[PDB]
């Protein structure tokens, strides 16, 4: 199947170079625009599915409008955030560093499927983003731990644990609780993926004392360095990641300097466990944030 | 089912009173001797299967010879210990307190099925023994954790990690205890061959979990042990001379409490031969190091 | 902190015997009927026995009803309300039903943690239902240097937000207590933790669970515990500044009812004399703040 | 003292660019050789002390001999390893990836003070090295945790296929303080890592929990510098102030780097107490260095 993949890349006039065994690839030979032909878009789609995070360089032509137009080719853009309104209405303007391991917006039923990210303002040092493959983490589980997580369910919430305070106030202006399976089946690749991250509050049918120990054990397996791709930002860079197969972490190692990146996120579907059972909403309505995408299986998977 | 149990107790002339919801019962109406009739032995076997730990009182007639003779009615006695030779030849003479949660001799393939214990010397206060039901702990697991343990395997070893016994004498004992090395891979969930009940097999002889790294071992071991030793699952007995305890070593852990200062405490134990554990799929434990055939036979169990 | 010849003289003079039931905790007291008209010297002998042994049990106290238990408890301190928030389960005594199966020190979510409780059974199941206590003084004594250095500097937020639970949490209490308190009457250092603890000051949530579990395991180590099988006529008294306890729910669906009187305490102080701090709530209706008297034996 | 630092770098003709807040800097303007003048050597020493890990690039002139000769300017080179003899006699020839967080050779009394590392063979992707600042980790502890580690001691051992047999051919056990005071900077640094077997006066059950807690504070991403290797790169790190980890994310490809380590001294705790040897003799591996305080600290 590998040769078929390279042929698809070739025909689309792109090159895709692996940057890590389990995650990360650099794409060259293409300028991201809203008028990319369908075949090239699908080549990017395939590269993303396989490699989980893609980086593009020298995209100096991109502005907010151009980034938005390109992102629309891969899916239906969500509102910037379900609760945060003060940092953009079309794109999400992330300031500082998102330094906690997470999958984006897992506290709603319709977890977004992907994000497109480009830097706007960068510090003189530090400030990398790192991603972890939750697909590799599942693959690496021994049988008894697989038996555990296949049956495990978790409640996700936006009420997670001067300006930083104000932001949290807006972030939690309305309360969301969603019960998701800890193992979801990727609707386009069929791969099993761990669904956890910092929005997780509890595990169904388990006491609080056991939550912390098991959460820690599973997160450490996800964020194991061998499963991670860490990217040093330069102006002109663009990252695309599969939010159904990763967690990420923005590193706050740049002191008091300003750091700004602009994000477009694409609507996803409701997670299903290994038996095909869907997540359940306890609190909140995310219909104003995005629709529910109808996913399509990739025929190579 | 309970009518049948009541008739068996009645025919044997005993009463069996529950002392806790999940574990422990006191038996009255019988003097433990080597010549007990078969109906009474059957009744004790059934009471033990149901209640996991039995205590008998005012058995002042019992000495070492009598305890051994009674114990042989319940099964075939093992040697006092697989490696310890200096602390009894017919019975194991336990001194101080065995203050760590354990199932007896889980580091061999043939885990002994049961123990008979009587006090010889007791402190003026403290020194209770407490037992936990590993059957109840399994029953109380939520679905995902049960799925975990059903597939989990663990290596048990005799190289494991006060009570009026000197530090020096404890050293000599540990040296003898570990004079030869045993390693056995047991399932964390075993199926009781006589009751069919599932029970957790863990305890302080466990060194590692199969296919899991060391860091994850400590966290999961602690989690499962805390579920086993949860107070609701435990029966704690204050010893008096004349008492006798019998426990199902396939369905319990126990712990002798060192809360009596520098006072002396001595109890004498007889263990009965058991069989090799099987997991919920019928797969047997695997020996890595050691041979326990000098210590005990392998019992052929009978479903009750 | 020991039973010396002076202690024995005090017991003798008061006509009681005090039998140790465990190395670190628990004693049975004989020779006395708990009543509201006990002479001052016999009351002070009980106070001393309690300080030393942390939990006392008395037996064959069949003369006692709620009124009598309250009248006796009054000799040891100022009875609090049954509870800061729970009003529907007693007006003078707290009527505990079922089992309080979580390790705790009573009412640690207020500033004025009650100093002691007097407990007697009213209804008992045919098996099970023991109460067990742990010595938080012994737990501190047994810490090695690095862990003692940790806890001496550690502070924790306690809260009542752990039909009954609705009433229990009808008003919200949060109090920051030191993890190590200095007992105001004995001078002994004691761990102050238990299930009302929500967080540690200056520590993130992940580290909270690990450290809390670690410290609780040292407190509830079997060697530090006294477990009592109740009989009708028994009475227990415990030092709520020096213990935690746990009611065991191992009696199936049977009824279990014990009646409690709690006595007013003071605000904890750390090893530097700094007092706990109130974040939310006012407990002035529950009790006043007791002015303790240090025992001249400690 | 930032004016003094900027002046020392300038006077020695180097630039030192921070690559992370707590750790990592790139040094330019200098070719690493055995004949560097003393003032340029001291500028690198200061840069290393401050930034904990230095990287130099395009050092294509360097071979094993040149790397050795340069390293000699910073200290006394040790044997390649206390027990491993078949993988280099002057330099240590590291193959594969050292994927466990560790401080180098902490199981001896004389923990080496620094290492100089250069790649020889690199995989087509992956294979980065990441370092963590154990100084930053100490700085970030709240009071109660600081009170804990200041009094905590740990036993380190080398008993952590043919290679493992040689690595463990002789047994070393050393009891080190978990907090050491850096003899040249005065900074307090956590001393832990994968060679730690146990904590003094603490039971095994508490060991795993506290070890995991402290290591997580050390390897927290904000405290780490992760470097993608290219031929011609050279890294120098302060082994008294860091841990490191070679990432095994390059499949079955070949990866080889050559190391020179420099002799260190015996750790001291915050009360001036030195580590204690339980088993082993490292006198063949290196001598004990007499350190010098930097007058900038
Ligand atoms: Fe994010
Ligand atoms: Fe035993
Ligand atoms: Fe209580
Ligand atoms: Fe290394």
């Amino acid at each position: 199947t590998d040769d078929q993949t390279r042929r698809i890349y070739r025909d689309a006039g792109i090159t895709v170079e692996k940057l890590g065994e389990h995650i990360g690839a650099r794409v060259n030979g293409i300028e991201l625009r809203g008028d990319l032909s369908a075949d090239r878009v699908e080549a990017i789609r395939l590269a993303l599915a396989i490699n989980k995070v893609l980086v593009f360089t020298e995209q100096h032509h991109l502005d907010d409008a151009g980034q938005y137009a390109f992102a629309r080719l891969l899916g239906e853009p969500t509102l910037p955030h379900p609760t945060v309104r003060s940092h953009g209405t079309e794109l999400l303007n992330l300031e500082g560093a998102a330094n906690g391991w997470h999958t984006d917006v897992t506290f709603v039923d319709r977890i977004p499927k992907a994000s497109v990210l480009r830097p706007v303002t960068l510090p003189s040092y530090g400030g990398a983003t790192t991603w972890a493959s939750t697909v590799a983490a599942y693959e690496q589980l021994p049988k008894p731990l697989r038996s555990l997580v296949d049956d495990l369910w978790a409640t996700h919430t936006n009420l997670y644990d001067e300006r930083r305070a104000a932001y949290y106030t807006e972030f939690t202006s309305s309360r969301y609780e969603t019960v998701h399976p800890v193992v979801r089946v990727h609707p386009e690749t069929g791969e099993r993926s761990l669904l956890l991250g910092q929005f997780v509050k509890s595990f169904q049918d388990l006491p609080s004392a056991e939550f912390a120990s098991l959460f820690q054990l599973l997160q450490a397996r996800i964020t194991k360095l061998e499963n991670t791709f860490r990217w040093n930002w330069r102006l002109g860079d663009v990252a695309i990641w599969d939010n159904r197969a990763t967690q990420h972490y923005g590193i706050a190692d740049f002191g008091e300097q300003q750091r700004e990146l602009h994000r477009v996120t694409l609507a996803g579907d409701v997670p299903v466990d290994v038996h095909g059972r869907r997540s359940q909403i306890l609190l909140g309505d995310a219909s104003h944030y995005s629709g529910i995408e109808t996913p399509q299986r990739l025929e190579l998977f």
